């Protein structure tokens, strides 16, 4: 395997030798000396590794990663198999059941396959220390996952984004409405799902999105 996808690294390498990223990996470096950091180092990355840059076509922003064992593996809101899928994920699978009468739930919590049809499935800071949400909040990564939105705003047309939350739709705030499709509720937690996300029916509205791009339909099912 390789740490960060190479069609990725070659747009966003111009990141890796500013000031702020050489004192992040420092950082997370440290970090792992003395705490369990999750994901592991392999899977920091993961959402570099499912298909090419040029082949995006859906962008979901998350913020922190899941902080469990087991848990999280560089995908947003994903748990590899056999791990359960989390509340946040049921709900999000709850919505899909909903809006699409066709879905089927894949009786596990790995979006891979989601990530694989170009669904970037991205959080903005890509580490957490075990146990301890928000442990590595504003070390970093807000500015590379910035740089990753940008990137994509400007270089990819007709992408459909998902805020999901208020924290994802100020991390979106200057997409090009002009050039994308933009798509916000709330935030599919426990807590606020009943406040907008539940009903928001985004994918099917993605998939009719993805139409006026010229782009062929996400099949959420295939997971
Ligand atoms: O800004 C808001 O409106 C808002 C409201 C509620 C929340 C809540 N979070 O509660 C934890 C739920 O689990 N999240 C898992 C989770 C896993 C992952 O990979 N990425 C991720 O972003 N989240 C966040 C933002």
């Amino acid at each position: 395997m390789e740490f960060f996808g190479e069609s990725w690294k070659k747009h966003l390498s111009g990141e890796f030798g500013k000031p702020y990223f050489i004192k992040l990996m420092g950082f997370v470096a440290e970090e792992r000396k003395h705490y369990t950091v999750y994901p592991p180092p392999h899977q920091v990355f993961t959402w570099t590794q499912m298909c090419d840059i040029k082949d995006v076509k859906v962008v979901i922003l998350g913020q922190d990663p899941y902080h469990g064992p087991n848990q999280a593996h560089g995908l947003c809101f994903s748990v590899q198999r056999p791990v359960p899928p989390p509340p946040s994920l049921e709900n999000i699978y709850k919505e899909l059941s909903t809006d699409i009468e066709d879905f089927v739930h894949p009786g596990h919590g790995d979006l891979s396959g989601w990530a694989k049809q170009g669904v970037l499935l991205l959080n903005a800071v890509l580490t957490v220390r075990a146990h301890q949400a928000n442990s590595h909040k504003e070390r970093g990564w807000e500015q590379f996952t910035d740089a990753v939105v940008s990137w994509l705003n400007q270089n990819s047309n007709g992408l459909v984004f998902l805020l999901w939350g208020s924290y994802a739709q100020k991390k979106g705030s200057a997409i090009d409405r002009k050039r994308h499709h933009v798509l916000q509720t709330a935030h599919p937690s426990p807590l606020s799902v009943y406040r907008g996300f539940f009903g928001c029916r985004h994918f099917s509205k993605t998939n009719e999105l993805l139409q006026k791009s010229g782009k062929k339909p996400i099949d959420w099912k295939e997971l």
